[PDB]
């Protein structure tokens, strides 16, 4: 078999060699413009149209969890990827644990009032503060997928009340499952902490806006680990300035890098990371891809597949 | 039975009523100066000498995990507590989980470089940073007791390499046990994070000093959750200023409240909480005390007992 590989910034030579060793019968090459030779599988991130157009590939693997970029490019360029070609993404491959590390750390940080103690420390002021209680710190996960479930599981360990929101009902024993737009209001009503692990799709753009934020309990917290387009940043700033939202930690933004003129940078209740919440671990990704190709060859059901009609 | 209760600041009336309901055969009263009536058990925190002197109690329960204060008072006033009287403390009673919340949150905070991203955010500067790896983030727990073990267990969940230090060897399957002063140097050599959960005893005063800190790996972190006397604060500041220690989070200090002139307050790499890492949960404490008294009455082995000769 023949594999073409393309990634705009990863260690391309490292990946080729690691793919060759995991799939020794395979010829792996980096894709460059003009290369119209045969290929069975394409491993891509932000690929140019030309890499895929007209190719009858056995599969394409997007080298990330999110596929909003490749799918929006296919919408604008329907000739890029034949409907015959199955599209896969990276499920977990280390990003699950990475989202658990980020979420658990910051949820506990807020639950233990480290933000308030930092403010008081800035004035050299010693003052024990009242403890928060788990019954008032219900956590809601917007999005209940591969990463959402992982974050829910790790927070349940700490005995926080937990709820999740998705399109379809979930069966997680101690997590209250809300489903659909008709249940979103009820889901938000108790979310002391709101964690966003949704995909970017046309149905979810701008979902974290003024109307959503004002349904939250007072003194709520926002963790945006998904996509910048999910949040209307001026609406968030207004809810931070009114005291509706006590704190927001944001890893993703409508424009990346976040422009220096954004008021989010210096807002006292905002914490910013530069889109680093969860990156695939190359060796786990090479193992996921090699195992998935082997399953495709054997006719075993795989499920890590993108549905172009639903958008994720 | 008769129980006298004394605590300088807790909700005394709440505790009396809760003890009455957990031990309905018991007469519970708040101790005031001049009260020389009989008593079988004393529940105390920072008690005056007069409360205990000359009393042949069946047991005294110190209402905290640490007993350095009561034991140093008994040293200065040997008449305060007859050697006949067994002394107990609060084992866990909720403080285990509270130490896990604090430690896990801040270890993950440092592991994910949230401290560096905060510095960069202060300048509106966007810059993904290299990931740290678990093999370079060995965590050492100074003290391997009721709370030390709980913290070790919760950090093992995150797959950090783990080691502990105590007087006696431990058998925790994935935690390397170091024991005694003769093994302290070797224990420190790999501690990227040093977590202090030792008791204050004459043998441990000032143990975190210049000689200990310089045995740590470069860019180490310090979490002091135990007693302020364990740390020589000027030595810590020097290791923070030389870059030996990248960050210190401190809940306890040689003088409490930490005086405003301490350079720790405004040091950029120091985080301060006002001795709030783990407070006993009254209802768990009343359950621990009532169950321990019942076991004493039935002749069942109890072990939560202070050893006045060893000092803890
Ligand atoms: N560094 C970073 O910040 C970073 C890294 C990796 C991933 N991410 C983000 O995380 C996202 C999720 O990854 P994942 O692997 O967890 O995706 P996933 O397994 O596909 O899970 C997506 C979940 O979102 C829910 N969802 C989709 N559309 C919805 C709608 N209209 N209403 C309600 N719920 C909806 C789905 O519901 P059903 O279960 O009912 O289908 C599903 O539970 C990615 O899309 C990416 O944007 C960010
Ligand atoms: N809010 C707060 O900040 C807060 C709250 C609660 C407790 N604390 C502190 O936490 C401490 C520990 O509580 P705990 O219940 O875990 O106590 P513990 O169960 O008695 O554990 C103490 C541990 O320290 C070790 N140790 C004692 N002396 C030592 C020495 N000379 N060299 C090496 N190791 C030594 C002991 O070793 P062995 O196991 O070999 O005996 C033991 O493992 C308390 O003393 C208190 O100061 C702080
Ligand atoms: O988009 C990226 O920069 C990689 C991390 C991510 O968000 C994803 O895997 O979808
Ligand atoms: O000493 C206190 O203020 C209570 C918390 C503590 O450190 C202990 O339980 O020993």
């Amino acid at each position: 078999m023949d594999i073409i590989f393309y990634h705009p910034t990863f260690d391309t030579q490292w990946w080729i060699e690691a793919l060759r060793k995991a799939i020794p019968q395979a010829r792996v090459r980096a894709w460059k413009s003009g290369d119209n030779d045969s290929a069975d599988y394409a491993l891509v991130w932000h690929p140019p149209v030309e890499m895929l157009a007209g190719r009858d590939l056995k599969a394409v693997f997007a080298l990330g969890a999110g596929v909003d970029s490749i799918l929006s490019k296919l919408q604008a360029h329907p000739e890029m990827l034949n409907p015959s070609v199955p599209l896969f993404r990276l499920e977990d491959t280390g990003m699950g644990e990475q989202m658990q590390e980020y979420a658990v750390s910051q949820v506990l940080h807020w639950f233990r009032r480290f933000d308030d103690y930092r403010i008081q420390q800035n004035s050299s002021h010693w003052q024990p503060l009242p403890e928060y209680h788990r019954e008032d710190f219900t956590i809601g996960i917007l999005g209940a997928g591969v990463l959402g479930s992982k974050v829910a599981q790790s927070l349940q360990t700490w005995r926080f009340p937990l709820r999740c929101w998705s399109r379809t009902r979930k069966s997680w024993p101690g997590v209250q499952s809300f489903a659909g737009r008709e249940e979103l209001s009820a889901f938000l009503s108790q979310c002391r902490v709101l964690i966003n692990l949704l995909p970017n799709t046309p149905e979810t753009v701008g979902i974290i806006n003024q109307q959503l934020l004002e349904k939250l309990p007072d003194g709520a917290y926002l963790l945006n680990l998904a996509r910048g387009v999910h949040v209307v940043e001026d609406d968030l700033l207004a809810a931070l300035d009114s005291g509706k939202v006590k704190g927001a930690m944001l890893d993703v933004f409508n424009r990346e890098p976040l422009p220096p003129e954004s008021p989010l940078w210096q807002h006292p209740r905002v914490t910013i990371t530069p889109h680093v919440a969860a990156i695939t671990r190359p060796a786990e990704a090479v193992e996921y891809i090699s195992r998935t190709i082997a399953q495709l060859e054997k006719g075993e059901k795989v499920c890590g597949q993108v549905d172009r009609a639903r958008g994720y």
